């Protein structure tokens, strides 16, 4: 029996190998930022905002307020699984005499010919992400990393988002994104022999037990998918609204059974779609492009036609990019059905270094 | 208590007031406005209320929508889904039902330090939904704008949150992004006077057992709040944030303990101050005006010079405005210490009627 009392109690480690916020589990609440360094911020006073940033999030984490005048607003919560994750811009390095430690790695994006991209919603210095399980418990998180940046840092933008709660489900499983798709089903997975080779930089070095991230705000056309039939919503990503199960499957099958990619018709048409995104998206159709998605949705409101601003934060993780997100998004642009069905609107790539040890800040062996 | 109760408890559409009103707080809130469109009068909302009703019920057992449903919820249990609908003043011009109108509805006052969004503001319908589960609430704000099809569009839409459930040890008191405790001295249905205070008895009769609802954005200063040290905050309130009791409180006094309005200090001067918030809103310094206060937290970003767009979408209930908001809020208007830290950004006035009875729609009486 899972206690209701879980959801606050759950605690995530500040301190490890890998930060947080990577592979820990799916979080109900998420608020994305970036900020960019303040005219005259340099190296010093760059390295002395991580210091602030990593001592507030190793305190939040815990549960423990940030200080005398913290706000109060997390009181009474427990830690409900709260995780801060810190990531470095291609811009950082310019601004911090940093340019020699910047990783080819956070070399830019491709301008993909879907590209939507508001670009002052775009990259930033800095990115934070914030996620908890309970919503004053994540909001004071981020409150509280805003107001440590001060003059010296400010918000370039900030994007907000949400998951499935725990014990929405009467036994956890795969969540569901606004186009009502189980969500996350083929993730690479810790344990699995070729997990860090894919999503984590080896033990430059300030690097190491590092990850890339990129973030992708991504809006769903509602308004045009939920006219389509089930049959056209399956096609277009290969496997079932109902449970996941790849459509190469019989009744029997569930989310776990391997998808056929050579299963045909009667009439002799392929029965996982060409052109689906869980067909084209896999590593054995990518020479082994690969990545962790870790997402949230979102909604922030309806324009003067009521088309929804919603969609899917989009965010993975990867050991490289042009192994990971970068191949991958190239063959979708123009090679994915669902592509008709959302919009790229803001992007991110970020340089996510290792976890902080016991006395340090993250990003130390960069900026010491 | 199992962690599966956050999604396996159901609130009740059907009964003789509408949910959302006396139902516990929930973790995520939609509320949104809609105007009817050309062409939709008197006949066109009926079957507007129709549709909305029956989705309503559907979605607060856990059922999909009717038809065309997106499968966003699927796999949760209800979550403790509530939808609620009001009125609003200009609704009845618009379908001529001008006789019907209850003198409630006239336009609140115009309060000195009001700052309000005309296009955020108002509206001839109104909708309350709020669920434990964000892909629950979600699904169903979706399907009740989906609903309104041709017959009405979005006016505006405001998202909201709260504590989760499980976030606590024990159930307490919610706070708010001003690190208050916030909701200690809401009226109850077990308390002696509440059903006067809050229902319209069994004024219009298609209103019997309904409840007036003023919605106000109020964004709360949290840039001027958080640089007040801890005894200029509870000076404000006239509650300490640790536990939320009154000020006049001794070191065993918890937020139930009474307040003692006559108690000084040392030097004579009141210890719960004469413009502190929890003073002068009470029932007792308003002749009697009294409210039940169900609000959600928002927080929808930070503008372009770092300033959070945060603070409280605050809901409050009574039988008549008259003799609840309106004239507390006269009061507060520029006598309140807290006027200074938030500003009123839009506001709403809607007439909720009683519950659906089984097989009823939600305001039958008044639009057939
Ligand atoms: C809003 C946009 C998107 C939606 C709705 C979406 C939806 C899905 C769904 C339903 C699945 C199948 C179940 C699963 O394995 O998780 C999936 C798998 C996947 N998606 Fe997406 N996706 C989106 C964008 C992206 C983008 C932009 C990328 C990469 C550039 C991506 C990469 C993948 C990968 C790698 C898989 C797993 C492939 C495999 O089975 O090995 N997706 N996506
Ligand atoms: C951002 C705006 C506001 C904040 C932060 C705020 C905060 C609070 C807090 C902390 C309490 C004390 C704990 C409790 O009993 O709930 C309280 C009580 C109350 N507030 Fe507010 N409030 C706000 C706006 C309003 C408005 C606009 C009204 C009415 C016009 C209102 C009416 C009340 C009433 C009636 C009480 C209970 C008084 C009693 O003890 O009988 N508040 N508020």
């Amino acid at each position: 029996a899972t206690p209701l009392t879980s959801l606050g109690s759950e605690q995530a480690m500040f301190h490890g190998k890998h930060q947080p916020g990577i592979t820990t589990p799916m979080q109900a609440r998420g608020h994305l930022v970036a900020f960019d360094l303040a005219a005259g911020a340099g190296r010093k006073e760059a390295a002395a905002l991580l210091r602030r940033w990593s001592d507030t999030a190793r305190r939040l984490m815990a549960g423990e307020p940030a200080g005398s005048r913290d706000t109060d607003v997390a009181r009474d919560a427990g830690p409900s699984s709260l995780t801060v994750t810190f990531g470095f811009g291609h811009s950082f390095f310019g601004r911090t005499g940093l340019e020699k430690q910047r990783p080819v790695a956070l070399d830019p994006l491709p301008d993909f010919s879907s590209d939507h991209l508001d670009k002052n919603r775009s990259n930033g210095d800095l990115w934070v992400q914030i996620g908890a399980d309970d919503a004053l418990v994540a909001f004071h998180a981020l409150r509280a990393i805003q107001r440590d940046a001060g003059a010296a840092a400010r918000v370039r933008w900030q994007m907000n988002g949400f998951n499935r709660s725990p014990g929405a489900t009467a036994h956890p499983m795969t969540a569901r994104n606004l186009m009502g798709q189980v969500d996350g089903t083929r993730n690479p997975k810790p344990g699995e022999a070729d997990f860090d080779r894919r999503i984590f930089v080896p033990e430059p070095a300030w690097m190491a037990n590092g990850s890339y991230v990129v973030v992708r705000r991504i809006r769903m056309l509602l308004d045009d998918w939920e006219e389509l039939s089930l049959k056209a919503q399956e096609d277009v990503i290969g496997r079932r609204k109902s449970d996941g199960a790849p459509l190469s499957g019989g009744s029997g099958a569930t989310e776990s059974t391997e998808m056929d990619l050579e299963k045909t018709d009667g009439s002799g048409e392929l029965v996982v779609p060409i052109n689906a995104h869980a067909r084209i998206t896999r590593p054995d159709q990518n020479g082994g492009a690969a990545m962790v998605r870790r997402p949230f949705s979102y909604h922030d409101g309806f324009d003067a036609d009521g088309v929804p601003d919603a969609g899917l934060l989009f965010v993975c993780w990867q050991a490289d990019p042009l192994r990971g997100f970068v191949p991958v998004q190239r063959k979708l642009d123009r090679g994915d059905a669902l592509s008709q069905f959302i919009r790229h609107e803001a992007s991110g790539l970020f340089a996510v270094p290792g976890g902080a040890a016991e006395g340090e800040y993250v990003g130390q062996r960069l900026l010491e």
